[PDB]
RNA sequence: AAUUUCUACUCUUGUAGAUGGAAAUUAGGUGCGCUUGGCA
DNA sequence: GCCAAGCGCACCTAATTTCCTAAAGGACTG
DNA sequence: CAGTCCTTTA
């Protein structure tokens, strides 16, 4: 019998605390004098200039390597389609095992075991791997096999004696070269990213091909203008054996170039791809484009290698390089325009068209619909009065041919400006005057403006930009008119004007040189790690370590203290403190006694030793190990066989029993095993003194895993002893001794509220009830940062007088402006009416923004794990969650939803579907998030516009969601309740901060013994891996489909049945109104009532029909109804593209406009068909659509209600117009409402099976037959 | 309007909630400029 | 003005991998 | 030569 105290201490967590460090004493003044901080940021300086040096190494190993992989890609292939074809789980097995042969194929050529090469190359390679990810990238060797320079010498030297600097590094590098399955690698690139993309391009083009086969010969023509792939054909390009020499960044670039093109310098025509001349082929809008519109019509590009640095053919613009460069080269070609007085001539162009032959004076065609939204009120209304004037010169009977032909003409040729004006009216010539004149000012008044001397202040980077807008507005007005010598253009005039448009043509470039300048970051202070000329600092806390790594803790009087053993001259002096009585003034150190994971150190310490690997390379005699044994461990041949199988699985491992299947061998190799690490630990100078009686016999461990949870909590232990005070400050004095207080707000001397949740679990990790029974446990490696400084009367409450209600941001400022006696006006009527009511505090203390950033600080970042006890990864840990929900009927559910006009909207059901809660988290705490974070991005997008600086709304998200996350796992803990999201920007961040919270979830005032407090975390949901390995559960949260949650009846489950696309003509319509029964008017009611039967026009259905054979669709009388706030609102009111649409008024019109007889209760619809009118029936069917849209919105008006068209079994129209509280108030409620059901499906599905796993996703038919059974 | 850091704060030289760091890679987005076209 | 398929640039955001180590191994020092 | 300490490991 399960309880729901029971989902706790099920897997280990890992988690990073972060803390300040503040110097004790002569610490501050001892680093200051052995310049430990300035050479860690030359040596961090150094890394950052040799990181992309040593990557040529990896970037040509790599690129050599994939030059030679020739595979046949036809498997893969395969096991793609049947995955695809057939979703079962075998099939997916399989796709998986296929890709790992893949994976591994194209590892083989990294290390050198495949076949396809011989073994001279296949050994060469193999030579390199070895010393890829270790000391031998410095020796030159590596280098060697594929010339250093004397500045890269001097780099590689930088760290001598000093190479474990890229030990994180090396491990990154090693996960570019690996076969796992895991997004970082390049066989995972080549094998499950750009192969599929890949593959789909062959499905796309053969498809397009057979159905247009002109398009052959045209993407023929496109490969073969560009250059790329010359020994090639496009049918090969598009066939599985190209692929091979698509595994290069070089080829991907050319491949990715194919389909998008090839530009030039900006201004000039571009080199057209494979998707453009597709679109192209769709917007001629003729019989084949609907063809090619149907049909998948955009290749898909491939992604770049790992590492691998982007090449293009396309023109990359010269980057200006300074400050002042960009001055002085613009006011350099600015006081050029002076001298050419480019101004004055083009003034006297556009002088001249009011006197001159303007039917000589061509408008451009790419122009004309810019000009007409620049000068008119749409882009529409110059090409629409061209069409009226061509149209009315037309001769004889104007065919709608001839009406074609006329459009046709405007789209592709030059309109002199002469038919332009004769053709618009004499207000196009007063726009035309009154922009040229405008633009012409603009630019004449910036020439002659000065620049700024820097670009250091934003106020000076605004002009510069408002000069070149000045500037490229000029350089716009003179592209309206046609360059091409097709048009029978001005002498003079043509020659003046591409005279000053090609004077005026740099003033392009140097907008985006500009751009691309002044928009870049400003430099910015960042923290570096430190050393102490130590490679391993703070790498362990083990006391047999504690001179290599230089790094112990201290906890004197409930302060914690972190201690740093630099090098003594140059060499390391372990200075022992040591213990004494307590009560002497000291410090409690730490005693830190671990041994790592004996999964792997036993091997370690014993049976990998290079001794015992080469004395049974030769002999078969057992071997006994002395060194660090208490007593001698004897080695056989049986047991070194056991951990070096040479066959992939180890016999002892459950992949052994679950490949070969014979357990008799399994849990024999499994209990000989166990039985070596007993008489390892026994023996180990590290674990002969540790007790291990509470190990239960070796021939009970069903596997190895259950054996290593079970040991490893015994293999650390954590103890104090009180050190001497004056010895401290004697290594603090002499430089022995760094000394920090690892501090954060809740050690400061006025602290005195709630501690942050990560002290708690630090308080709690040196809780004595924690050393007695470990749960928290102290990881190594840590780091130290030092970032330096950052940034450089009366104040204002926010809430007034009463806590609750806060000052609008628009009278804070002015409010606090007033108060402080410098506002230079009159001070408002709304903030004078709030000034009694305003709370006012006198500065005692200065409180300066971002005081962290104004000083130098140092910082500490230290790991931990929680539930230690616990194992690494949990065992069916949905299944342990679904035994207790299906002992646990009645546990209700939370459902959260993305809204349309809200963040998010929670809604709290009960097991049987009554809603107990529901609530928008727009605001929150009384502060109106969504308008804050709107408001936010209005910002940032205008800084863009006006290269200013963006900012940050990352920081404003978590913010937000952290509280959504305190919010829901309340009402979570409240209802022992399952949350339910749906199954796909803000919602996305809210699911990953949801799974984690649940993952270990502590409460800060709960006891630490209590489930929930800092000792026994929650864990509700399953271990985090990645959102691609998640599935449809994890723990108690649930993943459901969106569709059909928000439109669709909480009283019937009804939905809108048909799909609209198919019911486009006359006829089709005809045949959607003749599959209803009937439709006629009620009296006594006063709605109409149309019967419709599920197995009736199928062909305009979606598939799903539900679980009732027949529904009565209503035509809801329009009255006026009240809300429970005696609000009114129209009954059946619909909102379609936006207007107000009242049906059942609307229907009563058209049967009155054709004088048809329906207040009899009479059949309308054989009526209106008998009678066959072409509009009445258009208008029918409208009206059948819009009652069918439960879902009615208009974001001006604030409304976004459901009102269904179809009355229940107890005589209810559902609106949530009516606002009770039982059943959800507006649309994004309802999509909460059912998304919860939808959760309830998958809980009510798993009582009535016998198995405990839950059914992986729920089909739009099975969830529309559960909801509709159960509301009728 | 102070913070390991973030958000919201101020009866309190601080309060409430949250917080996996670092390294590495990749993908996407926003804005601007430009090319060819579409806007029934 | 909007939109489509692209290209160049500026920066912002997030997903996914690794480690969270004492001790063996061995190159360098005195 | 063996101690020291950075490098590399399971
Ligand atoms: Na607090």
């Amino acid at each position: 019998m399960t309880q729901f105290e029971g989902f706790t201490n099920l897997y280990q967590v890992s988690k990073t605390l972060r803390f300040e460090l503040i110097p004790q004493g002569k610490t501050l003044k001892h680093i200051q004098e052995q310049g430990f901080i300035e050479e860690d940021k030359a040596r961090n300086d150094h890394y950052k200039e040799l990181k992309p040096i040593i990557d040529r190494i990896y970037k040509t190993y790599a690129d050599q390597c994939l030059q030679l992989v020739q595979l046949d890609w036809e498997n893969l292939s395969a096991a793609i389609d049947s995955y695809r074809k057939e979703k079962t789980e075998e099939t997916r097995n399989a796709l998986i095992e296929e890709q790992a042969t893949y994976r591994n194929a194209i590892h083989d050529y990294f290390i050198g075991r495949t076949d396809n090469l011989t073994d001279a190359i296949n050994k060469r390679h193999a030579e390199i791997y070895k010393g890829l990810f270790k000391a031998e990238l410095f020796n030159g060797k590596v280098l060697k096999q594929l010339t250093t320079t004397e500045h890269e010498n001097a780099l590689l030297r930088s760290f001598d004696k000093f190479t474990t600097y890229f030990s994180g590094f090396y491990e990154n590098r090693k996960n570019v070269f690996s076969a796992e399955d895991i997004s970082t690698a390049i066989p995972h690139r080549i094998v499950q990213d750009n192969f599929p993309k890949f593959k789909e391009n062959c499905h796309i083009f053969t498809r397009l091909i057979t159905a247009v086969p002109s398009l052959r010969e045209h993407f023929e023509n496109v490969k073969k203008a560009i250059g790329i792939f010359v020994s090639t054909s496009i049918e090969e390009v598009f066939s599985f054996p190209f692929y091979n020499q698509l595994l290069t960044q070089t080829q991907i670039d050319l491949y990715n170039q194919l389909l998008g093109g090839i530009s030039r310098e900006a201004g000039t025509e571009k080199i057209k791809g494979l998707n453009e001349v597709l679109n192209l082929a769709i917007q001629k809008n003729d019989e084949t484009a609907h063809i090619i519109a149907s049909l998948p019509h955009r290749f898909i590009p491939l992604f770049k290698q790992i590492l691998s640095d982007r090449n293009t053919l396309s023109f990359i613009l010269e980057e200006f390089k300074s400050d002042e460069e960009v001055i002085q080269s613009f006011c350099k070609y600015k006081t050029l325009l002076r001298n050419e007085n480019v101004l004055e001539t083009a003034e006297a162009l556009f002088n001249e068209l009011n006197s001159i032959d303007l039917t000589h004076i061509f408008i451009s065609h790419k122009k004309l619909e810019t000009i007409s939204s620049a000068l008119c009120d749409h882009w529409d209304t110059l090409r629409n009065a061209l069409y009226e004037r061509r149209i009315s010169e037309l001769t004889g009977k104007i065919t709608k041919s001839a009406k074609e032909k006329v459009q046709r003409s405007l789209k592709h040729e030059d309109i002199n400006l002469q038919e332009i004006i004769s053709a618009a009216g004499k207000e196009l010539s007063e726009a035309f005057k009154q922009k040229t004149s405008e633009i012409l000012s603009h630019a004449h008044a910036a020439l002659d403006q000065p620049l700024p001397t820097t670009l250091k202040k934003q106020e000076e980077k605004e002009i510069l930009k408002s000069q070149l807008d000045s500037l490229l507005g000029l350089y716009h007005l003179l592209d309206w008119f046609a360059v091409d010598e097709s048009n029978e253009v001005d002498p003079e005039f043509s020659a003046r004007l591409t005279g000053i448009k090609l004077e005026m043509e740099p003033s392009l470039s140097f907008y985006n040189k500009a751009r691309n300048y002044a928009t870049k970051k400003p430099y910015s202070v960042e923290k570096f790690k430190l050393n102490f000329q130590m490679p391993t600092l703070a790498s362990g806390w083990d006391v047999n370590k504690e001179k290599n790594n230089g790094a112990i803790l201290f906890v004197k009087n409930g302060l914690y203290y972190l201690g740093i053993m630099p090098k003594q001259k140059g060499r390391y002096k372990a200075l022992s403190f040591e213990p004494t009585e307590k009560t002497s003034e000291g410090f409690d150190k730490m005693y830190y006694d671990y041994f790592p994971d004996a999964a792997k150190m036993i091997p370690k310490c014993s049976t990998q030793l290079k001794a015992v690997t080469a004395h049974f390379q030769t002999h078969t005699t057992p071997i006994l190990l002395s060194n660090n044994f208490i007593e001698p461990l004897e080695i056989t041949k049986e047991i070194y066989d056991l951990n070096n199988p040479e066959k992939e699985p180890k016999k002892f491992q459950t992949a052994y029993a679950k490949k070969t299947g014979d357990q008799k061998g399994y849990r024999e190799a499994l209990c000989k095993w166990i039985d070596f690490t007993r008489d390892f630990l026994s023996k180990y100078t590290k674990t002969t003194s540790i007790d291990l009686s509470s190990l239960r016999p070796s021939s009970q461990y069903k596997d190895l895993g259950e054996y290593y949870a079970e040991l490893n909590p015994l293999l650390y232990h954590i103890s104090f002893q009180r050190i001497a005070e004056k010895e401290i400050m004697d290594a603090v004095e002499t430089g022995k001794l760094y000394l920090f207080q690892i501090y954060n707000k809740d050690f400061a001397k006025g602290h005195h509220g709630k501690p942050n949740l990560h002290t708690l679990y630090w308080t709690g990790l040196f809780s004595p009830e924690n050393l007695a029974k470990t749960s928290i446990k102290l990881n190594g490696q840590a780091e130290l940062f030092y970032r330096p400084k950052s940034r450089m009367e009366k104040m204002l409450n926010k809430k007034l007088k009463d806590q609750k209600t806060p000052i609008p941001d628009t009278l804070y400022q002015e409010l606090y402006d007033y108060v402080n006696h410098r506002l230079s006006h009159d001070l408002s009527d709304e903030a004078r009416a709030l000034l009694p009511n305003v709370i006012t505090k006198e500065v005692s203390h200065e409180i300066i923004k971002d005081r962290r950033f104004t000083s130098d600080k140092f910082f500490f970042h230290v790991p931990i794990t929680l539930n230690y006890q616990a194992a690494n990864s949990p065992s069916k840990f949905n299944q342990r969650v679904n035994a207790y929900l299906k002992e646990h009927p009645e546990t209700p559910i939370i459902g959260i939803d993305r809204g349309e006009r809200n963040l998010i909207y929670i809604t709290v059901i009960d097991s049987t579907g009554k809603i107990l809660e529901q609530r928008s988290l727009n605001t929150i705490q009384q502060f109106d998030y969504q308008k804050k974070l709107d408001n936010r991005e209005k910002e940032r997008v205008a800084a863009r516009q006006a290269w200013s600086v963006v900012g940050t709304i990352k920081d404003l998200k978590q913010g937000y969601l952290s509280q959504v996350i305190h919010e829901i796992v309340d009402l979570m803990i409240h209802y022992q309740a399952v949350v339910v999201l749906e199954n796909l920007a803000v919602y996305q961040q809210f699911e990953k901060m949801l799974i984690d919270k649940l993952n270990c979830l502590v409460l800060k005032d709960y006891p630490a013994e209590k489930v929930g407090g800092v000792l026994n975390p929650y864990q509700l949901t399953d271990q985090f891996t990645s959102f691609a390995k998640m599935g449809t559960q994890s723990g108690f949260l649930f993943y459901v489909p969106a569709p059909y949650t928000s439109k669709i009846d909480p009283l019937t489950g009804f939905v809108d049945p048909f799909v609209w696309k198919t019911i486009k003509n006359h006829e089709s319509r005809k045949h959607f109104l003749e599959g209803f029964d009937f439709l006629h008017y009620d009296v006594k009611t006063g709605d109409f009532i149309l019967h419709f039967k599920m197995n009736r026009n199928l062909s305009f259905q979606r598939g799903l029909p539900g679980f009732m054979p027949a529904w009565d669709i209503v035509f809801e009388k329009n009255e006026t109804q009240f809300d429970a706030k005696g609000t009114p609102f129209i009954a059946g009111k619909r909102i379609v593209p936006y207007r107000d649409l009242y049906p059942a008024n609307e229907l009563i019109a058209l049967l009155e406009e054709k004088g048809i007889v329906f207040r009899d209760g009479s059949n309308i619809l054989p009526k209106l068909l008998e009678n066959d009118d072409s509009h009445a029936i258009d208008t029918m069917v409208a009206l059948i659509r819009s009652v069918l849209q439960m879902r009615n919105s208009n974001a001006a008006t604030g409304e976004d209600y459901i009102n269904s068209p179809v009355r229940d079994l107890n005589g209810v129209c559902f609106d949530s117009r009516f606002q009770n509280p039982e059943w959800p108030m507006d649309a994004d409620a309802n999509g909460a409402y059912h998304i919860a059901l939808k959760g309830q499906l998958l809980l009510n599905h798993l009582k009535e099976s016998k198995d405990l796993k839950l059914q992986n996703g729920i089909s739009n038919q099975d969830w529309l037959a559960y909801i509709q059974e159960l509301r009728n």
